[PDB]
């Protein structure tokens, strides 16, 4: 058990191992510098952890996920910890993550990139995505604002899974979202992150947000002028017979030439495009047939592109109490062991 030292950070105090110094918030976080890895971190102590049963759930969630991503384009967990030294005397919650610089949208935002660059940011994605679906897990809110890159242009994606406020008129919060899932058209697969990605490819291409709808309605009326009316074989998959019903009342139109709305863009990032931006979710490209893609030539290689390990998540399907999520997570937390 290492010493730890307390320090109050904004009305807030802190109680860390000596291995972390000069934290500074940043937003709850700190950066800090771990002194045992030469290492810039980010220290995010958690906010009653165990509140409530929703509370304690979702902080082992959170603590699984982590726990378990170990990839070079996804946010891993360095260090967890607690001052607590027995599980009666359990209440706070710090994860220690690598610090990153600047998240997508902060950086390029109203701007058009060139499409070597467009070509590295989208691969990465992809390769980060294919190891996450490949565990069964769908992020389901994949934004620029959820995607880390330093100077080198090396990205993380970060923040997997939302107040209906938050995603109310125009907002970047529902931009980025897939279609079944912003109108619950149906259960929805891991290709919602692909529809996702094409979002942001575009946007990457044109400095421009692909569908910025006003609202729900505006936007599911932006991208049916791009990918065309739904057609009778994706209508039966909507089980929402109102959804459905809607979907019906609307002229038809058919979809767009992506070449002509993707002026001037390489030929092969406007065929993914289309391959990515398909209305019927089990069409849509996946991440690993993506990478494949001749886009991405220059970049992709077989052989680096690694899966994850099977993650269970079982524990969704249960109804426990606090004191049970408490103690799961507790586990959790003593039983992390540290990347090489
Ligand atoms: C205008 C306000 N400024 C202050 C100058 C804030 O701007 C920032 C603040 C931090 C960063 N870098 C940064 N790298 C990694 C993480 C992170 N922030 N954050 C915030 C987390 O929450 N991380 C995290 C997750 Cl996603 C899951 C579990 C544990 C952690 Cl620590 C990682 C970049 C810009």
């Amino acid at each position: 058990r290492p010493t730890f030292y307390r320090q109050e950070l904004n009305k807030t105090i802190w109680e860390v191992p000596e291995r972390y110094q000069n934290l500074s918030p940043v937003g709850s976080v700190c950066a800090a510098f771990d002194t045992k890895t030469g290492l810039r971190v980010a220290v995010k102590k958690l906010s009653r952890p165990f509140q409530s049963i929703i509370h304690a759930k979702r902080t082992y969630r959170e603590l699984r996920l982590l726990k378990h991503m170990k990839h070079e384009n996804v946010i891993g967990l360095l260090d967890v910890f607690t001052p607590a030294r027995s599980l009666e005397e359990f209440n706070d919650v710090y994860l220690v993550t690598h610090l990153m610089g600047a998240d997508l949208n902060n950086i390029v935002k109203c701007q058009k990139l060139t499409d070597d660059h467009v070509q590295f940011l989208i691969y990465q994605i992809l390769r980060g995505l294919k190891y996450i679906h490949s565990a069964d897990i769908i992020h389901r809110d994949l934004k620029p604002s959820n995607l880390a890159v330093n100077e080198d242009c090396e990205l993380k994606i970060l923040d997997f899974g939302h107040t209906d406020d938050e995603m109310t008129g125009y907002v970047a919060t529902r931009w980025y979202r897939a279609p079944e899932i912003m109108l619950n058209w149906m259960h929805y697969n891991q290709t919602v992150d692909i529809w996702s990605v094409g979002c942001i490819m575009a946007e990457l291409l044109t400095g421009r947000t692909l569908f910025p709808g006003t609202d729900h309605i505006d936007q599911l009326k932006l991208i049916l002028r791009l990918v065309g009316t739904p057609g009778a074989e994706l209508l039966k998959k909507i089980s929402s017979e109102s959804a459905r019903n809607y979907i019906q009342s609307l002229t038809q139109m058919p979809k767009m030439n992506f070449a002509n709305v993707f002026i001037g863009a390489n030929p092969l990032a406007v065929d993914l495009l289309e391959k990515m931006l398909v209305l019927d979710s089990d069409k849509r490209i996946t991440a690993a047939q993506a990478l494949a893609h001749a886009y991405f030539a220059q970049y992709h290689d077989p052989d680096d592109e690694p899966v994850a390990d099977p993650y269970d998540q079982s524990f969704e399907s249960r109804d426990l109490l606090i004191d049970e999520w408490k103690s799961l997570t507790y586990d959790e937390v003593i039983s992390f062991v540290p990347p090489p």
